[PDB]
C-alpha cells in the first residue's frame, strides 16, 4: 500500500489524534515511486472540536512539519469531528 512516508504520516496521525476514521492517500502520481510528494488526508477526530477549518489545517501541518521539510510538497486536508460526518 503506502510507501515509507505514507506509513509515517498514518502512524503520526494515529498516535496524536486517535482518529475514529483515517485515510491517507498517496496522490503523487497526479503531480509527477513518484516521490511521496502529495497526499490526500481525511481525518475524523475529537481533537478538532472547537477548531476552525484553518486551525485544523494548521494543526495537521504542524504535526507533519518534518515531512514537509524533507520531500513532502502538499497535503490536501479534510478534517472533521465525529459530530460533523
Amino acid at each position: 500500500a503506502l510507501g515509507s512516508r505514507g506509513m509515517r504520516i498514518r502512524e503520526k496521525l494515529e498516535k496524536e489524534l486517535d482518529p475514529v476514521e483515517l485515510e491517507v492517500e498517496d496522490v503523487s502520481y497526479q503531480h509527477a515511486d513518484d516521490g511521496e510528494t502529495h497526499f490526500n488526508l481525511r481525518i475524523v477526530s475529537d481533537a478538532f472540536q472547537g477548531k476552525s477549518l484553518v486551525k485544523r489545517h494548521r494543526l495537521i501541518y504542524d504535526l507533519l512539519q518534518d515531512e514537509l521539510k524533507s520531500g513532502l510538497h502538499a497535503l490536501s486536508i479534510v478534517a472533521k469531528t465525529p459530530a460533523e460526518v
